RNA sequence: GAAGCCCUCACGGGCAAUGUGGUGUCAGGGCUACCUCUCAUCAGCCGACCGUCUCGACGAAGUCUCUUGGAACAGAGCGUG
């Protein structure tokens, strides 16, 4: 909350996650926080996840500025254990970054301008 | 970066990406590239001697004479470990 300064539609999450299922399946995906930011880091990330209901928030409140000034893309998801099911774990993920796609570049190429747009 | 832990005989359940587990800890460490090598450390297995404290077994040689005395464990005499 904080940290988020847009909401993202229902809808827009929804083909996000399915670009995150299709990223692991084919391309590489980061799970965790600590994951997440060293590949923001280290510029290995194209499209970063960060869930809202994270408790407490700084676990994931420099993911935002962090990703701005690495022109890396970053979005919000509404739950939290979605994010980790989308990302194929068993648990929660607070964050998560697709570290190159597979077969879903296109995706989450769109994806991504249609965060841009929303500000 | 799930390669992990706990419960249950098992089935199975729970924990764990808000990080279980590996690596590492100033002889700094990690990483990339090499030399060499390990007996350091850490984990676990086995597992005492001796000493000390207490407890217990075994364990030598007179119950001889006289006198006194209620009694010899006394005095004098002879004998023993
Ligand atoms: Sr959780």
């Amino acid at each position: 909350p904080v940290y988020v300064d847009f909401d993202v539609p229902a809808d827009l999450e929804d083909d996000a996650l399915e670009a995150l299922e299709v990223a692991r399946d084919t391309g590489a995906v980061k799970k965790g926080t600590n994951e997440t930011t060293k590949s923001i880091e280290r510029g290995s990330a194209e499209l970063v996840f960060v869930a809202e209901d994270v408790q407490p928030e700084e676990i994931v409140m420099h993911i935002p500025e962090l990703a701005d000034e690495k022109g890396v893309p970053f979005i919000f998801v509404e739950q939290q254990d979605d994010l980790g099911h989308a990302a194929g774990l068993e648990v929660g993920s607070a964050a998560a970054a697709v570290t190159d796609a597979g077969e879903a570049d296109a995706d989450v190429e769109d994806i991504a301008d249609k965060v841009e747009e929303l500000r």
